């Protein structure tokens, strides 16, 4: 399959995934109500773009993804339909690029998003330019150039998402596990927290699981993790720790501590510890990655 077509391609996150396909080499088509900045942009990097919903702008398309689900009432639906042309949501489409790259997924109920803005802050500090997802929007800060031209792609990973199991990253973290999605599970925090191993699971044999073991839902899960694995927190007992926590206006400073490294000065301008936590996460990932003292200090510093 080659050619790639979105229904709604200028709105929602449809055109990140379609300029990400691009730089992946696909041919890639879409079709919007109305043109738009977004669409001239794609037309430019080599998309073909239809105005307007009409059956034929789905011919030659090898795949359709749609932004909500499938509409009867649109025709570029029904006539992918009636060819067994495969119409896959964005949602997962979105999951796939991570198999094109060294995918990060950044998993755990809460703080995914500043975590995943802390990584890529660091990884852009250190000269990588990676693309991530947040809130289902592609980003990278080299604006000119194509979305997905970094080796690295940063992305949230939502427990309750459809396509939270066919993620295949190259690491993973898990912030915390909380209840609230249970009913994503049949309402069953037991179910809940097997979706996390299996989640892990994912991740190949030279893969790595950063773990935040200050939650004990993650503590407790840990030891049926059968991949590297690197532990953070302020637990004293953790790979990679916080010490010596203190302010200096809104800034907090803190000392982190790392296997066989010498005790590391960094600071972050953001308040609490969740954000010390999104920093550990972040130096544990940046560390494996061969990342710079230099740049891990300058990417959590300078981020706003
Ligand atoms: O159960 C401990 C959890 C439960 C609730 C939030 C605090 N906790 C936490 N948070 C992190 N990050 C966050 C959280 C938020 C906003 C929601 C506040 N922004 N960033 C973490 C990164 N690693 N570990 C973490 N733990």
């Amino acid at each position: 399959h080659r050619r790639i077509h979105f229904v709604g391609i200028g709105g929602a996150g449809m055109c990140g995934i379609a300029e990400v396909l691009l730089n992946l080499g696909y041919e890639v088509s879409g079709s919007d109500l109305k043109a738009s900045a977004v669409t001239e942009r794609l037309e430019k990097f080599g998309a073909q773009i239809f105005i307007g919903h009409q059956a034929e702008n789905a011919d030659g398309a090898d795949v359709l993804v749609v932004s909500s689900a499938i509409n009867r009432a649109n025709p570029e639906v029904a006539s992918a339909l009636e060819r067994r042309i495969p119409v896959v949501p964005r949602a997962e489409m979105l999951a796939e690029l991570m198999r094109y790259r060294h995918g990060i997924a950044v998993a755990g109920t809460h703080g995914k998003t500043t975590t995943t803005s802390l990584i890529a802050s660091v990884f852009a500090a250190g000269g990588l330019d990676p693309t991530f997802v947040i809130g289902g929007r592609l980003n990278a800060a080299g604006t000119n150039a194509q979305l997905g031209a970094s080796r690295y792609l940063v992305a949230e990973a939502d427990e309750s998402d459809a396509s939270f199991l066919h993620l295949q990253p190259m690491v993973a973290v898990v912030t915390n596990i909380d209840a609230d999605h249970m009913a994503t599970y049949g309402g069953d925090f037991n179910k809940l927290k097997k979706t996390f191993v299996e989640f892990l699971h994912n991740l190949p044999f030279y893969g790595l699981a950063v773990m935040c073991v200050d939650d004990p839902v993650v503590r407790e899960i840990l030891p049926q993790i059968a991949r590297p694995t690197v532990t953070y927190g302020l637990s004293e007992d953790a790979d990679v720790r916080a010490i010596n926590i203190r302010q200096e206006g809104m800034r907090t400073w803190f000392t982190v501590l790392r296997p066989e490294r010498e005790p590391l000065d960094v600071s972050v301008n953001m308040p609490g510890l969740h954000n010390v936590l999104n920093s550990l996460a972040t130096i544990v990932i940046a560390t494996d990655e061969g990342i710079s003292d230099e740049a891990i200090v300058q990417g959590l510093s300078g981020f706003q």
